[PDB]
């Protein structure tokens, strides 16, 4: 059986690092040139790296026991979380360059209440299970990102989605990362799939999958990868191929601007021609 | 190529009514025979019905503009929507016998409000495209289903999840349903994976599908459906065969239980469901 990716059109799919809907395609910024997302992780063979999981009810989501000054944090499902494992537990927010606004419930008890996190101070450490309760109460919650805002500290800074937080105690502890993705060469660019995320600002949060792509690969568990895969970017209604793509083993998809994808359209669906080698060289999209 | 469902463990999935994790199978109530969801529909061949979005972050969520004294709601990427277009925007919750309360965000303002839903007043009418502010203030809002509490009215009535709400005018108004879904015979019993919900009571939300299963199917597009598909319930880890189950085309499963104390809610979360062959309707399964 034969590669595949999932033939569903972009627009209908969500971002992997937040659960929202997916409204552009775009590239990084020219002050960024690598990224190293936590969440959004997967290999084209269907390995999960990072703190990826399989579905979107785990992402951008975190669980644990407040005592009203830490919240020693678990797994989704209340199993423990061990240093060893990762950066932080399975599905933990990764966005770095901003204050998180978290929405936390109970299991059992009415109400929901805002948790405030800024992800800078010597408490915020997820990668030895514990971040500052910051005045939420004693009790277990289950909480979803929900809104950001600019950065406490600095005082200043701007969002910057690029970004992850810091887990560890400083910023040389080894906390076990993802490690990063650049860009390959032959003149492509990195793509990222951008959602709109609420907040005092218009704020674009880009990651490197879908997550109905992570799941996709996660399932299919492709026995043959080759060195790069030959995509077509096609318009499902008229058939037309609106641009060539190469997706890499490391689980993350380029183009050759001209330009780009930033103008695309996002109905399209993206649909597995063949294995290339890893230096093929792509025709600049919407050429021709 | 032979038909498919995701290889995937059930606990790594996700609720097709709420964004939440499986937490385990079950069978409903002796006296819920038929169910009637809108969300989580999907036939076999890859056809959403009902208000049933592909991707889990368009599940339970609203979109609209509230002038203070009524919301009047558009789909969520802000797209007009019309009675002749369902019941509700597509995603729109479909959990009745309950209060919601709704996590209301905003693009370009901070801040999160609860936003309490009764939903048995006349001025509850998504079907025409509004239900009632009940004191959010004026402006554009996204909202997601936070947690649930028993409901106002009638005073002292249980939660139950079995339910759909009133869309209409009136529960006699024809609001374009899908239709019910029913137990087909031969001792079978309709299957449901279920999911703890927050709020003030041990709640569990039931649905005919996880999520995944309907990006899957609806990327699948089957060319080929039978009558019923035979399925196992395997442990992946030693590939035993831990029961038998039917799909049907109209996007549910059954099994036979074994008794009482006996059947698939006492089942570990940790198996995949494997197609085997196709079958006639008829064809006699095994208890679990
Ligand atoms: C509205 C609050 O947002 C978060 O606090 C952020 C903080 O908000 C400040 C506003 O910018 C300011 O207009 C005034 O209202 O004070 C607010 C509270 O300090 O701004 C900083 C950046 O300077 C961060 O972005 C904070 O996260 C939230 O934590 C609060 O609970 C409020 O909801
Ligand atoms: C905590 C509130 O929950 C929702 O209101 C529900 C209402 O809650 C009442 C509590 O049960 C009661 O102990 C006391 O605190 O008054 C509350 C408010 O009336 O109970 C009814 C059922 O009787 C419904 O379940 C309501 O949804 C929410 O709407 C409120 O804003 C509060 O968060
Ligand atoms: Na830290
Ligand atoms: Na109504």
């Amino acid at each position: 059986r034969p590669f595949t990716l999932p033939n569903l059109p972009l627009s209908s799919l969500s971002n992997s690092r937040a659960p929202l809907p997916i409204s552009s395609i775009g590239i990084s910024p020219d002050n960024v040139q690598s990224v190293q997302f936590q969440n959004g992780r997967c290999t084209l063979d269907g390995r999960l790296v990072g703190t990826t999981p399989v579905s979107l009810s785990h992402v951008a989501k975190i669980r644990g026991t407040s005592n009203g000054t830490v919240i020693n944090l678990t797994e989704l499902d209340g199993t423990p979380f061990h240093p060893f494992e990762g950066p932080a537990p399975i599905g933990f927010p990764d966005l770095g360059g901003c204050d998180w606004h978290i929405n936390m419930t109970q299991f059992g008890h009415s109400s929901q209440t805002q948790y405030d996190v800024d992800t800078t101070p010597d408490t915020f450490v997820p990668h030895l299970g514990s971040i500052q309760a910051n005045g939420i109460g004693s009790g277990n919650y289950v909480g979803v990102l929900s809104w950001i805002s600019p950065p406490s500290h600095p005082s200043g800074s701007q969002v910057d989605l690029w970004k992850i937080p810091n887990y560890g105690s400083s910023i040389t502890e080894a906390t076990h990362l993802a490690p990063s993705v650049y860009p390959p060469g032959f003149g492509e660019v990195l793509v990222f799939f951008m959602s709109k995320m609420p907040g005092p600002g218009a704020y674009n949060l880009p990651c490197l999958l879908p997550q109905e792509y992570i799941s996709h690969l996660a399932s299919e568990q492709a026995p043959t990868v080759g060195e790069a895969a030959l995509l077509h970017y096609v318009d499902p209604d008229t058939g037309r191929n609106l641009g060539e793509f190469k997706a890499y083993p490391d689980g993350f998809l380029t183009c050759v601007p001209n330009g780009g994808p930033q103008q695309l359209p996002i109905n399209g669906v993206f649909v597995f021609v063949s294995w290339v080698s890893r230096f093929y060289q792509l025709k600049p999209v919407g050429t021709a």
